[PDB]
């Protein structure tokens, strides 16, 4: 009713799930400014989210998602010029607008072998911090950190949601690949490739067998390899949409 209303209206808020909507609203928070006066009874990520509710509702024209592109990446390389970063999403396809930062990163130190080196995430992080673009943190992985940038006023922009997946090395190619899409585009593809004998998921591509259960990892050096193992001719993300 005008009160299941209620739960669909907290759940707009980043952090805000189903399950963790429901009790806020058995403890009687039903609108906004009722989480305002009850950050109490909220989580970090929750609390963020609620921040910049209306923020996060706009969408990020190209213009500011290329300068958002040209601030991680000039700050990543200063770093360690060994490390690759590839902002992914509809952005990445040309789409004139997005909602979010997705920004995949990787470096030849880690791989799917060693897995445990949050310094590699964690260094950026910090960079971005220091530079004042990242804002906040929502969450914050060994291999995933999530939070709010915003553009460097110079008088103000909105702040935006923004995510940084580490990824090994091995399994990056086909993780930009995933993370660039379209959705469409994925599972024609995956279809294809398992007319031709292979199974792709957002890790790997790996040749199949007998009674299908098959698997063991080819090599991957960059998208084209993908394309290539399948022999289909390489599309570029922006003829991407399906």
């Amino acid at each position: 009713d005008d009160t299941s209303s209620s739960i669909n209206f907290l759940t707009r808020v980043t952090g805000i799930g189903p399950s963790a909507a429901r009790k806020l609203v058995d403890e009687g928070i039903k609108t906004l400014e009722d989480l305002r006066k009850n950050e109490d009874k909220l989580n970090h990520h929750q609390r963020i989210g609620l921040k910049y509710f209306e923020d996060f509702e706009k969408r990020i024209p190209r213009e500011e998602m290329l300068q958002m592109q040209d601030i991680v990446l000039n700050e990543v390389k200063k770093l360690d010029p060994e490390y690759i970063a590839t902002v992914c999403g509809s952005f990445r396809r040309g789409a004139e607008s997005s909602g979010d930062m997705d920004v995949l990163l990787t470096h030849p130190n880690f791989t799917s072998e060693s897995s445990k080196q949050p310094k590699l995430l964690h260094r950026v992080v910090e960079q971005l911090q220091k530079v004042r673009f990242i804002t906040d943190t929502l969450s914050k992985g060994e291999t995933k950190f999530m939070g709010v940038c915003q553009l460097p006023s110079e008088n103000e922009y909105p702040h935006r949601r923004i995510d940084i997946r580490l990824i090994p090395k091995d399994q990056y190619y086909c993780g930009v690949l995933y993370f660039t899409g379209s959705d469409i585009f994925n599972k024609n593809m995956r279809a294809h490739a398992l007319e031709k004998g292979f199974t792709i998921n957002e890790y790997t591509i790996r040749p199949l067998g007998v009674t299908g259960v098959a698997g063991e990892p080819l090599p991957v050096d960059s998208e084209q390899d993908i394309f290539d193992y399948i022999q289909w001719r390489y599309r570029e993300p922006k003829d991407r949409s399906e």
